[PDB]
């Protein structure tokens, strides 16, 4: 179970455009991990280019000749380069794939195994209110998906009150609803959208406005009922102790596409100890990442215990995946098979790749 | 002053190596700004490859048009790319060079012209303390230069503490001294490191530990008497705030290379603001970068009123400039001419660039 070999191929894929790196840990007993690293410059300053170079050039061979067995080690040595997150996590979650192929265990079981599934929800917003009525409906009636988060951050925030108002008329008490605003608003934006909304029953408030506007953001955590959810804000586990111990997060987002299996196994226990809830999100991942998310959110009972955000890559033309991964009654099971549980079809890789 | 072009040249020039990134800004007036980037993927994750990319893809494109009196337009287009600072502050920086080669005004004028030199500090250690005194001597004889930073980060901490008191008793008054540990050390160990040379009238302790061991890093920073320069660990404004709220910096490193010039005003301000001490670092820049330090640094009095790191580049093998940078009587002036007072010299760019 020794690292050869490490390699990063950039693929595009058009949605209904996914410019994802996908990466392969290959070892000397002939198994191949892969995972994906998606680029969003907009979140961690990553670029397609700059993800397939950093994986070329200092960690490929900072990590070849490690066994499976030394994720520690290679935690450590990747540690020295700064950012690059979704590079690094596709480098850990491949190499946790390749060790379930190696073992014939999944990586959900290696992880913790607490269960089998995760409910999903789903993510919409911005767009007229009968729209994205029709939108859930749909989405509700066909995948079976009761949890809604409402994108927002337009202005004026009536326009996205309004949105969030319609869905729980036209559903009530049936469905699940939070918000998202990806720092969108400003705070004082933040608390009069909220307030409108206080009988609309919002489970968490997420990212409403820039971690970045400190003292006013803290001020609003403070006036929230519901816990608030910092995602692009706590990339890392120093960030969530910054964050939380300073009160600008009340609640955490855990992405497997920036802190992996082995990052995110720390941002749990840190959360679990602290006290914080927790929830998986979603980097606009394809079906690599997403089997990536169900493989950590299914392991814990403080990460399966919320619903996941497991559905963007509905919104895909096509992807990588032999079997492709399916959604019903509102559940994602984890994969049956070793590790991920994935195979890469070679013709997609082929037609989609851009190197 | 229309930015019509931007460009990012790699190059490389052996130590006595540097592999950075020429930034350069065209405008229809047929004026071309620059500054350059040096890749620091240990400190910010930057590789060369990588900085060129998100120039040519994401900032060139997203700047062209605009004109060199829109430094607000272009700050906020490039913050909505997360991290890649040298990248940004370099182009910040060679828009503000154009600037003042358009108006005949240095940069240093254009952002205050507090004062015209700055004093030079030199920074040494890993080696043994005969060998550092007759380094300091070399250095302090040869260039003037009365303000050194110790390098440390050793284990055993006795190693760097030998070496840091060698230098005083060799001296004694006649030089300023402080260390910078690279977070190297635990804060257990630099706290005894620190008690051991208390005697030794350090003016400043400098990231001697990781910012990211946060509870540990704010109790050390409590237990100093003198300020804790935060670095590497405040490459933003909003990190300042956080850092320095929370406990973990009572100082402020200040460096061109990943805040630029814009960018570098809006820490100085927050800092005289909040009332903290600041020190012009230094990322292991070439004679561009050093320039670029010098122009801020000499605008304002709270910077000029500290020794600035401004004589790393003398390492260098060579560099690209028409004419040198000269370090006299321990102090380093702007430059005269408009903008950055600098011109690339045409025969060493083609000699060292590497695309
Ligand atoms: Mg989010
Ligand atoms: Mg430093």
């Amino acid at each position: 179970m020794k690292i050869v070999a490490i390699g990063a191929i950039p693929f595009s894929i058009p949605y209904t455009a996914a410019e994802h790196v996908l990466v392969r840990v290959h070892t000397d007993d002939g198994i191949v991990g892969v995972a994906e690293a998606p680029p969003r410059p907009f979140t961690y300053g990553e670029t397609q280019t700059g993800i397939v170079a950093v994986i070329e050039q200092y960690f490929a061979p900072a990590l070849i000749g490690l066994t499976l067995t030394e994720r520690e080690v290679a935690h450590t040595r990747m540690a020295r380069t700064v950012g690059n997150p979704t590079a690094k996590a596709a480098i850990d979650m491949a190499m946790w794939d390749a060790l379930g192929q190696s073992l014939r265990l999944s990586v959900s079981e290696m992880l913790g195994g607490y269960t089998d599934r995760m409910r999903v929800s789903h993510m919409l917003g911005f767009d007229d209110p009968v729209k994205m009525v029709a939108e859930a409906e749909r989405i509700r009636e066909t995948y079976g998906i009761n949890t809604f988060k409402v994108k927002v951050g337009r202005r004026p925030v009536q326009l996205d009150t309004a949105v969030v108002r319609a869905l729980r008329e036209r559903f009530g008490d049936a469905i699940e609803l939070y918000v998202d605003g990806n720092r969108g608003w400003s705070a004082a934006e933040s608390l009069r959208a909220m307030r409108e909304m206080a009988d609309l029953d919002l489970l968490f408030a997420e990212e409403l406005c820039p971690a970045d506007d400190v003292l006013s953001r803290r001020r609003l955590v403070g006036q929230l009922d519901m816990p608030f959810i910092a995602d692009e804000s706590v990339p890392t586990p120093a960030d969530v102790t910054r964050e939380v111990l300073g009160g600008s997060a009340t609640a955490i987002s855990i992405k497997t596409a920036r802190t992996g299996f082995t990052g995110s196994t720390r941002v749990h226990h840190l959360a679990e100890g602290l006290g914080l809830d927790m929830v998986m999100g979603n980097q606009i991942d394809g079906q690599i990442g997403t089997a990536c998310t169900v493989s950590f959110g299914t392991a814990f009972e403080r990460t399966s215990r919320h619903a996941g955000e497991l559905s963007n890559f509905l919104d895909m033309s096509d992807d990588l995946l032999t079997v492709p991964l399916q959604i019903s009654d509102g559940q994602l099971h984890r994969r049956p098979g070793p590790g991920l549980g994935i195979e890469i079809d070679p013709d997609k890789l082929a037609h989609y790749r851009t190197d």
